[PDB]
């Protein structure tokens, strides 16, 4: 995330990290968000690689014991099937990863709350996105979890040629757009948390940012729209 700042270590507690092997250690890849006690949502793109994956819930410091990290194997995959990865544009960007065990929940370690199917939100509406992503465009990862305040881009506007144009589809949410702040790579299948009636809910799984940099103008995150894919969800948990 660029342009955020730290969250407090309770604030966001349906985020995980999912991680993959790397030699005799683990290392961070791509953000998600817990939505049952054993399955976790992320982005297609994330598992487009044929590593082995672990998920991390309760963690806040990727460098440092907690005190409160669950570590979980990843059982099964499942990747919307009209997926295509190379037109992520296309969209379809979404996957849910069936968990080895089931986590135990706290105050640090929750399910996220998904939004009613076909919500959209208005334009200008208040969100975060939150993860461990790079904090400037060709950057570094982040130690601790970031969040930063993304506004939403209603469609009309994202699709118009000087923001995504027809690259953006109605089944994506974009939020920010105003240069200083975005989502960047490792970021990437985390949450856009949106506040609506006094409760966040999960409405976007973060997909692309533009090729010319993460916090660009007129390029907001854009993000896979959850309420478009809620049967979807349920009809995958109901037959795994
Ligand atoms: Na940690």
């Amino acid at each position: 995330v660029v342009g955020g700042t730290e969250a407090q270590r309770n604030s966001w507690p349906s985020q995980i990290s999912l991680q993959y092997r790397s030699g005799s250690s683990w290392a961070h890849t791509c953000g998600g968000t817990l939505i049952r006690q054993n399955w976790v949502m992320t982005a297609a793109h994330c598992v487009d690689r044929e590593l082995t994956f672990r998920v991390v819930v309760g963690e806040h410091n990727l460098n440092q014991n907690n005190g409160t990290e669950q570590y979980v194997g990843v059982q099964k995959i499942v990747v919307h099937p009209y997926w295509n990865t190379d037109d992520v544009a296309a969209g379809y960007d979404i996957a849910l990863l069936r968990l080895a065990q089931s986590v135990t929940l706290n105050s640090y370690v929750q399910l996220g709350v998904l939004p009613r199917a076909g919500t959209i939100l208005a334009n200008n509406s208040p969100c975060y996105i939150t993860g461990w992503g790079l904090t400037r465009t060709n950057g570094q990862l982040a130690q601790t979890l970031q969040q930063a305040y993304l506004p939403t881009v209603d469609y009309a506007i994202c699709s118009s040629s000087s923001y995504w144009g027809s690259t953006v589809k109605n089944s994506m949410v974009c939020a920010g757009g105003d240069g200083v702040r975005s989502g960047c790579q490792g970021d990437s299948g985390g949450p856009l948390h949106c506040l609506v009636n006094g409760q966040y809910a999960v409405h976007g799984v973060t997909s692309f940012v533009s090729r010319l940099g993460c916090n660009v103008t007129r390029k907001p995150t854009v993000f896979t729209r959850v309420s478009a894919y809620i049967s979807w969800i349920n009809n995958v948990i109901a037959s795994n």
